[PDB]
């Protein structure tokens, strides 16, 4: 019967090592084999409502004749084995895909879909070389776990993401263990305390001493905290360099305020030349898909469009798993939610063709410290040789407000920055009030000429849309940890007092700065707990006590010989 | 096979009039008949992810051997007939329950669960007299549609709820019609415009002229706007007076910032003496179950506890549908999220036994206008005979901020009231800063001595928790429309200048006002668009042009002969 299906729970699938993973099979009433979609989930395959609202109304797929397999990853819930993030997912996906392809009900065409960890696992599956995998659809995901979500392109630890997620999984690890333990109740209370106060959890020094999380999930220290360089342990689990050799269609979703945004977009660029890639980017953060934030509303159109997403996924799978050549007729290659105008818009590529990468130079009379300073932005090089100076004290870092926060207040991406504008270590540079709109859509970066009293420190840059009423709304930001200025792999310290030209990767955005607005840039040396705080010592940061850390006198140089600037991806549409 | 199930889509169930309703059947792999749960849904039975996250992980029920039936209500999606809210749901539920009980796979025990409209329909089912219905679980619902969500106990129209919901259904009505229409695209745009700007939509005068909504859903005017009195049209669809004669177990869920809170709680009180009633109340609004708000966070424990809810529902249904006498061992009768302390707490009853209904009298030297006025609250009667006076202008009503908003900014219940504190028509009365905690848990009301220059007007009262940092956080509020001061059914006008003692029903709350806080009350004559604005004419409000309306000079009298006060449900726990 068309539209009818059955569900078989806890079908045990043997991996190459004999460890069995549990899957649930959603199989249509059909007369022969069918195309199959696989989802790999560390958050209980039974708990479909937890993630599905951030994805697709995928029961539509089943009603339309696809089978769907949802799997508990190794060591969690109904699966056997031991759980360690990332390290088993390439092999376990390969073995699972192989098992699916062998089944009576599989017609030889398999795809995947899902969000976050259910997205990362799709890249890990895609590098398997399993020919039967015809398409993937990774949403809010990464193919390089160092670059997102654990560290970043600037070489700072994404500490709130790490501690929040580890506490989240810690709840899952206890819930899914064999027998209940006397310490479980107290552990459950302590994990809740972390999730209620992620900045507090991240504030403990040495950062690497995590009695609870290190016990429940040793990986938090053994892999993440202990490996600050993008070293061999990270390279092992990275998929990114293998993406170029694939020819697997990928339907990629991202969010402008999502922790994974930079890495999600990079995956699109990596696969677009060799297969049918599609891109959808909305104004969402990882846990807020509503389009509504405390000081910024994007409109109901911005709410994660789950039925349109479902329709697009089905068309995509119809094309690539069912060989329906015209299934994607009228579907755009790229669909972006352009903020400011607050409208969806179709594009032919990402980056946009006809992106003008335009320097906006830091300038101004007098100090740029605070929002009431004299800092300017201009497409013209600054005429006078100046410098702005501030003290960065690790005991008092600049608090994270919006941006791509994941677990610490991660539901307010476009956050008003005014609460930090009176700080002396927040340097502000803005354009005059705009008389005509300026669209900035693409990857964003800064090139700063900097010096420090320290042998290591951080520099941050944050793009901001200043509204007529004074709201200073965050758009996108990045960090550079100075030891990693030239490489994430082989860091070196800097010489105190020497001027360096450094790049800050500020991920990406799409925003029209409307008439009456200003373009604003904030520069500092911290953004905590989005990123951990530099100790300004050159030491092993995560092993240092707060008292061991040093203050740094940091300086931004600006003028004709040191033309510090932000590079804006300008789009002009007449 | 235990834990396995099948799904049959679009099974057509004939009603008494021959009109067939579409249902989906989720039926366990079992050897005989099973207990059955029914959900009646106007938002597409296929779209389970849309509502389920506000309810239960109900696939657990199916894995555990319950069948679940989800039905499209009459005239929507796959169902035949014509849709009109409420009017067909008693009969259609009776006929559906009867059909279920006749099926080979039903063991004679049926229950229901679900939220909002999926909750209201359970009360409509419960009055059917169908013996096979053994238990219901209505969440965020009402048994009196006048009192919630369309009007209220004060006799003002809940205009934002009406217009927002009508636009929401209007999307559904177009989506589920026979053939696509040329006007659909433009209609879809206009509906989005309403949902993006509900206060704007509610601001049009006459309010009753609704070209779009009146065309798509004539009921919006024909029933709701046209019937401001709690008349026979409303009585017809009310279930409340029939609740006392039932003996049906009900698991009732409510939220402190939910539009239905007053009516949800009243249903518990109505059924508790005759059957096993249970109550769960969290700090949620209708569309925000997260525990997180712009200026108030309740902690992760406050996040809608969906797996605990699932466990409780299963225990409840095990007791009442499966006759498992000990299934509810250790389950509390009442479980409340007590704000301030921000903790869940078990109780034996609602209202709490040992509630001290305590008057807090309005007082103070000089005018109470604005937060910087002299208004006080005290358990002692005020010594001097005073009055506070203000102009209420319908062209400039007090904006709604938080509270029990549904569609207009309905995601910020505990909203900071400071943005309206400089208004001359907002009278503020507060206690001194508290040195010891004061718990207020229960139903809340005000008794005010009032006068007006007009023959009709409104008075509002809003309970507020003032935090050390100045945040003035809304707790619960109500309104009285003066023509309905003595009855919602047979209104009469007032005499200009005469003093009336009126009651304002302020719904309910649970809050510990902690040391360093103040208890605050705001009094005014508007709260728009939570409630429509009184025209101050005595006329048919929804038919008046703004220009036809009048300003009113309104007065609150306070002192020994006019002891205006709020009645707080004080709980003392030592
Ligand atoms: C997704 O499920 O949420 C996490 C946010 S850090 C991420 C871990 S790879 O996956
Ligand atoms: C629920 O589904 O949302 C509506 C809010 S007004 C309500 C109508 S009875 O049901
Ligand atoms: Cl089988
Ligand atoms: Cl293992
Ligand atoms: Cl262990
Ligand atoms: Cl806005
Ligand atoms: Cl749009
Ligand atoms: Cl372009
Ligand atoms: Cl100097
Ligand atoms: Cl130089
Ligand atoms: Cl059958
Ligand atoms: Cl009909
Ligand atoms: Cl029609
Ligand atoms: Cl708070
Ligand atoms: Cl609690
Ligand atoms: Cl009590
Ligand atoms: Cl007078
Ligand atoms: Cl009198």
């Amino acid at each position: 019967v068309d539209g009818n299906y059955s569900v078989a729970s806890n079908v045990m699938v043997p991996m190459r090592d004999g460890v069995r993973l549990a899957v649930d099979l959603y199989r249509p009433d059909a007369d022969g084999p069918v195309p199959v979609l696989l989802v790999r989930n560390p958050y209980d395959k039974f708990d479909v409502f937890a993630w599905s609202t951030q994805s697709t109304n995928w029961l539509e797929f089943v009603r339309d004749g696809y089978a769907v397999v949802i799997q508990d990853t190794r060591g969690l819930f109904a699966s056997e084995g031991e759980f360690v993030p990332h390290v088993d997912d390439e092999a376990d996906a390969e073995d699972t895909l192989s098992w699916i392809l062998e089944q009576a009900w599989c017609d030889g065409n398999v795809g995947m879909f899902g969000v976050s960890y259910l997205g990362v696992t799709q890249w890990q599956a895609a590098v398997s070389g399993v020919g039967g995998l015809k398409a993937i659809a990774p949403s809010m995901a990464s193919a390089d776990l160092y670059r997102a979500p654990w560290y970043g392109p600037g070489g700072a630890l994404s500490v709130e993401a790490l501690l929040g997620w580890s506490a989240k999984i810690g709840t899952g690890l206890i819930t899914s263990r064999s027998d209940a333990r006397p310490e479980d109740a107290a552990d459950f209370v302590q994990l809740a305390a972390i999730l209620n106060d992620v900045a507090g959890a991240a504030s403990v020094t040495p950062l690497a001493e995590q009695p609870l999380l290190g016990r429940l999930i040793p990986w938090v220290i053994d892999q993440v905290v202990d490996h600050p360089d993008n070293d061999e342990s990270w390279q092992s689990i990275s998929l990114f360099e293998r993406l170029g050799g694939l020819a697997t269609p990928a339907l990629i979703t991202a969010g402008w305020y999502d922790g994974f945004v930079g890495e999600s977009l990079r995956t699109f660029v990596a696969v677009k030349d060799n297969a049918d890639a599609r891109l959808v980017v909305g104004p969402w953060s990882h846990s807020n898909l509503t389009g509504r934030n405390a000081d910024r509303k994007f409109g109901i159109a911005a709410t994660y469009p789950i039925q349109e997403a479902t329709t697009m996924h089905k068309a995509f799978f119809d094309r690539h798993l069912r060989g329906e050549t015209d299934a994607l007729a009228g579907v755009p290659k790229v669909r972006l939610f352009v903020m400011g105008i607050d409208e969806w818009r179709d594009e032919t590529d990402w980056p946009l063709p006809d992106t003008a990468y335009t320097p906006f130079y830091l300038g101004g009379s007098g100090a740029a410290n605070t929002s009431t300073g004299g800092g300017t932005l201009s497409t013209s090089i600054s005429g006078t040789e100046s410098a702005d100076t501030y003290l960065y004290d690790p005991a008092d870092p600049v608090p994270s407000l919006g941006g791509t926060l994941l677990f610490h207040n991660g539901d307010n991406g476009p956050a008003d920055q005014r609460p930090i504008h009176d700080r002396d270590d927040v340097l502000c540079y803005s354009t005059e009030v705009l008389t005509d709109p300026v669209e900035v859509t693409g990857t964003v970066s800064a090139r700063l000429f900097v010096s420090s009293s320290a042998v290591d420190t951080d520099f941050t840059a944050k793009l901001v849309d200043v509204f007529p009423d004074g709201r200073a709304i965050a758009l996108c930001d990045g960090i550079v940890r100075m030891r990693y200025r030239e490489t994430l792999v082989n860091p070196t310290l800097i010489e105190a007092g020497e001027i360096y030209e450094v790049a800050i990767d500020m991920l990406a955005t799409s925003n029209v700065f409307l008439p009456g607005h200003r373009i604003m840039v904030q520069v500092s040396s911290s953004n905590f707990p989005k990123y951990d705080r530099n100790s300004n010592t050159g030491g092993v940061i995560a092993r240092e006590q707060l008292e061991e850390m040093c203050t740094a006198v940091n300086r931004i140089h600006r003028g004709p010989e040191h033309p510090s600037h932000i590079v804006l991806p300008i789009i002009k549409r007449k």
